[PDB]
């Protein structure tokens, strides 16, 4: 199988582990995190929004016993000193937050893994990849790859259809977003100075910033610069919705043409629904974006149109499943 | 003292009562609600989001004694049978849902009231009024008036300015709106058949249909048909935000230009701020709309622009402040 | 397979549908409810707390096709007109709320069904059953049965192990309960004039009355009238905890004694845990009651003790699992 | 004019400040907290559960201006280095959590503060005080004093009545408690390793241990060791409830006795209500504890009785109101 190591056992790594149990041909052989394995198991066994774990987890000496396999654990802050050489590590899923610079992620490579996928936006001379949107830009010469953001993966396939079948001029975004753990529980000083994230996370509508629309050009170059936008974090623990309002070059555009162009590009990454769903219905899904045709909208005043669309995504598992897809493809580029 | 009657003692109707305590000149003399007085008194005295009643409430024989004043109480399904002439009612606040038409609400007039303000949009040949946006259209000859909806009251001052100072071509709207009492507590059939208002209210991001933007032109006739949009209901009990994405006819606009223009329009209906606030900060405010300059964005690609602005409101108390303002002005046209 | 009909497709009925999908030898062939099929399918298809439906739901001509099997759907007010003779109905699961009486439920027999299980407490001369606590009192002569309440099934295994291994002198119960559909979304008047259920459910801690404790004697007759209690309704949508504070006649009781007595009585209905779990961790589980050992407490002052124990239960799906268990038993009494 | 210094401007700090504004005789001349003034001032003006600051708050050279008063701002880790001498600090409120021991708090006295009130339970040769419960014990000799905990203040006036009037044999306690800032926002490793405080605070019923009941002896020594208990922390952001279940010497006790007993011992710390209220109703109250006579229960099985009672409190402002009472009393013990 493809031998995967996870660096960081946060929400993302733990869900990537769960997800990989569902994907044949991938095995997590190693998990590196500073937390004690007792607590790590407990956060793996139990999950507030993603549910109980499917199977049995137990802490054994040197790691965990999970569904009858061995996962070796490490508590090692210098990733260059992890034994990726002798574990024959194919891909590292980098989920710590301390390694989003390519020059800094080359430690996994020096520790002898063959390829690293950063589970965040990343800086340096690397490629940023949204699976099924532009992974066909990977030629296998890459050793460090960005997995983009959770919001980019909800956006990109919607923007690519908009732009491809209608010209894209410009557009703006709002992701009504689930609150995350970098928001405070009660009103208190926030570690990065953010006055809005400083506020009780489950009691408020909280504006905040998002890099995803501004960065999209890294995934779809031909629309680089043409998008920007924000977020509003609201009290659901996971589950998100990206609204996009655009101006298109093609004139006289219908709701029905938009919806039809999205449906035509459905696949495993990009879903499509016409059902009247809410956020909790997408918790745990494995689509990267679930285009919602109940919300397509065309405002027309003379020759001039504003077009608005919305796509769902579990900012946890939607992004995890796209990571695992890209993770595997990186491996398969080794022949 | 202006003699005020409240028809229907729901959220709208009880907040009106509370707000009127803080306005001198106005006096609630009668309340009509089919609910027994004991329970009504209890929901007056206690309020989950709006607080304890600043004062003292008690059920006496013919109604309540509030702060040493007599409030008459009726339990009468038929408006035209209410003793409004007996009490010299100057204006009825109509909050039941059952008289949201010009000719229906006319029943209050036959019963004795001088004028009626409908706390809701209304069909018929009546004027719809957002105070400090278009109440100048009232010429004194109106017996029956609509106070518009709680979303319209937060949209109008913003659209007015954008249309006046720059040329509003078209726009689209999303209100990240608190959840309301017509949403289901748990997943269950919905009495109006709405598949989204059927889901659990405080557990979901729920898309919904909004009336306000489609009908903005009853308040501002010169932008009729240029706005549309909807709501995202989210798990806060009150406090909302209206995002507006628009195309203007002035094509070299800046964020400064937009914000300054909004501050120049500042008053006791249209607040202005540059504090990074969140939804629970506007709970119980009496601005009908609080513009947020920190959220203004202008997007320029080539020489085409998109502009996004946002404004806060208590979908309860904001709307309530505006309704009492229009109440007073309607009783003012005795002159 | 045993042919099951569900009267009333509310939370209990849709969950009973789902659980029966996981029991071999059990089949739901008909559902009665006054709501349209389109809304009912949507509610079976999408659940806020129990997850996307496992499988495929579609509305077909005379009802539903679910996982390749047709399910007849009726909207028939009158129970005794239901084609249960023609559908060879072994057990009707009665979940509407209006037939919580032995003699009222006879209508299902009069319609030709073989047995009725009432999914609530019921009055009249019949039996109240908590599976794996007192279902052996079922001899086979019963046509109508009650499956008690969700809170009863959680308390009954625990109180039995307490009364058997030590003598129960008295006790008091508090269940920290998920809020339910019978509570209001916003502060508003309430169907049964309850000043507390009238308050916003997801925003308060709400005291409310219970019955499961005063009525324990129906399932355990030797401790009749020796328990009482109430509930505190809090903002989790599903998942509860029952705390029981008891006086025993056995006198040098220890935490280890209690816990061990509880562990030994463990079965498919009565779970045992020592993990430090929280409410969401039991959402969807199938134990009728999950004993939490980490919560056991003994207060000793001289020769006088006080013991406290606590058990989790998914107030929805734990009670669903129990009902289905008793349904299967009722059908296995084909002599 | 009692000159007050506040060390740590957390929830306890900012609310103590707010409480002090409405108390004639006290003024906060200084605040020390390592967070920049700009952020601290923002978090004082805007509070999620407690409302906007009534008044004006601005940042000025050297600190804050609040309602036309100067408040000096420092940000010093070393308490000994703080200029309490020069500012003639009569009392310091110790609200950082890191000085919760008498030889730790002394660092303020050496700095020239006359007296110190620690806003938490603290260890050492000091006294632990619940105003209007055991503050009679202060003689004027103390320089450091603990204010106990926000549950001890809740529990102590109910215990005392029970003990004096009926004679407390033993009892156990459960407090249904709002979730606090030390709980995680999302599932993650916890600062103190607590596996239950490691979980999403707003999406769970969470058991957690509390010392309050165990250490009740520090306030009412004549029932030391007689109580034990725990907490259930639920998704309300402030407002809590302490449920006590006791055994008494005096028997044949009625509900009407217990309730009149608590009615008579009611003061400005200890309230008493017979209304059907809920947690939100007690947010921002300034009783230390509010007795709920609607939740009194007397289980009488034959000869032996179990008694239960309950009392609400706002774990924020109720405690804070109590502190500011004790603090004021410590200052006037400098005649
Ligand atoms: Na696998
Ligand atoms: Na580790
Ligand atoms: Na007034
Ligand atoms: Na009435
Ligand atoms: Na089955
Ligand atoms: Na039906
Ligand atoms: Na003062
Ligand atoms: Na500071």
């Amino acid at each position: 199988a493809v031998k995967v190591a996870i660096n960081g056992f946060g929400r993302i790594g733990r869900l990537a582990f769960r997800r990989i149990q569902e994907v044949e041909g991938l095995e997590v052989v190693a998990v590196n995190d500073l937390t004690d394995d007792d607590m790590l198991a407990h956060l793996l066994k139990y999950d507030t929004m993603q549910g109980r774990f499917t199977g049995e987890v137990e802490v054994v000496d040197g790691g965990f016993r999970v569904n009858g396999k061995e996962v070796k654990s490490f508590s090692e802050p210098d990733a260059s000193k992890l034994p990726w050489k002798d574990l024959n590590i194919d891909v590292v899923l980098e989920c710590t937050g301390f390694y989003t610079d390519k020059d800094k992620a080359q430690a996994h490579i020096e520790a002898g893994a063959k390829k690293v996928l950063i589970s965040a936006p990343a800086t340096g001379d690397l490629k940023t990849i949204v699976f099924n949107t532009n992974h066909q830009e990977l030629d296998g010469s890459e050793t460090v790859v960005s997995g983009a953001s959770c919001t980019t993966n909800s956006l990109a396939p919607v923007a690519k259809v908009l732009n491809d079948d209608f010209g894209l001029v410009e557009g703006l975004m709002t992701t009504i977003h689930a609150y995350t753990g970098d928001q405070n529980t009660q009103d208190a000083p926030h570690r990065k100075g953010d006055k809005r994230r400083a506020r009780a996370a489950a009691e408020n509508i909280i504006p905040n910033s998002t890099g995803a629309a501004k960065a999209i050009g890294k995934v779809i170059p031909e629309i680089d610069g043409k998008l920007d936008g924000g977020a509003q974090r609201v009290p659901v623990a996971t589950g998100s919705l990206t609204e996009l309002t655009v101006v298109l070059e093609k004139q006289d555009v219908t709701v029905e043409q938009v919806n039809e162009a999205m449906k035509n590009a459905s696949n495993e990454s990009f879903g499509y629904t016409e059902d009247e769903i809410v956020s909790s219905d997408v918790v745990g899904m494995t689509y990267g974006s679930l285009f919602d045709a109940t919300q397509t909208r065309v405002m027309s005043v003379g020759d001039r149109q504003l077009v608005k669309v919305a796509a769902w995504y579990d900012n946890e598992m939607s992004y995890t499943a796209q990571l695992v897809r890209t993770l595997a493809y990186l491996a398969e580029l080794s022949k």
